[PDB]
């Protein structure tokens, strides 16, 4: 029987309810090796805390993502790069020592209108998202495949606008966790399941980057 290290309060990734994209692709991979699914469920130490198998972290990578610039809406059209003039003024979002967290030092992006969140609302980001959507901030900085489907549900219309022109990288791929030969028959299983897998990532709004 597939057992998979989850949260079971941690959307879009995964809830206990086996919503989250991350219980859909447990799901297909428990499918593909013809086996039961169970969990074991832990609140994001978590590794070594956690099981056989992390969806999300190692394996070949079976998809690639970003941090993303989140805004409502028509607010800052065609924003792309931190680097903008425009941000100058606007209150921003970020969870305390996240990666783009040094291009904002770097780019004197510090002080009263930077909303550092410690790593009400089921995830920190969840709860950075509503503060957009709220418009106790402006902009907000956010792992791609958090923010994505979070600004689905936020109630307002949001631009999710990857950070792909920032000089740490900000762009990470992500595989499964894990005995190489288990790790040789997830490969395998991700290899003839891309996809489903992929198909899953889409409806859930992850940033699916290429190479």
């Amino acid at each position: 029987v597939l057992r998979v290290c989850s949260d079971p309060g941690n959307m879009p990734f995964s809830e206990r309810k086996g919503g989250g994209f991350e219980n859909k692709i447990a799901q297909i991979v428990a499918d593909e090796l013809k086996v039961k699914l169970r969990y074991y469920w832990l609140t994001q130490g978590f590794v070594r805390n956690t099981c056989d198998l992390i969806i999300g972290t190692a394996t070949n990578p079976y998809y690639r993502s970003a941090y993303v610039l989140v805004a409502r809406k028509g607010e800052l059209a065609d924003l792309k790069r931190l680097d903008d003039p425009r941000l100058k003024d606007r209150q921003i979002g970020i969870i305390a020592g996240t990666p783009p967290s040094n291009r904002l030092s770097e780019l004197k992006l510090v002080g009263e209108r930077i909303h550092a969140y410690a790593p009400k609302h089921q995830t920190v980001a969840a709860e950075v998202i509503a503060d957009l959507a709220e418009k106790k901030i402006d902009v907000a900085i956010l792992w791609g495949p958090a923010a994505g489907w979070l600004a689905k549900q936020s109630g307002v219309p949001m631009d999710v606008v990857p950070l792909l022109h920032e000089p740490p990288p900000l762009t990470f791929r992500v595989s499964m966790g894990v005995e190489n030969d288990w790790k040789r028959s997830l490969n395998t299983v991700l290899r003839k399941r891309k996809a489903d897998i992929e198909a899953v990532l889409r409806e859930y709004e992850v940033p699916l980057l290429a190479e």
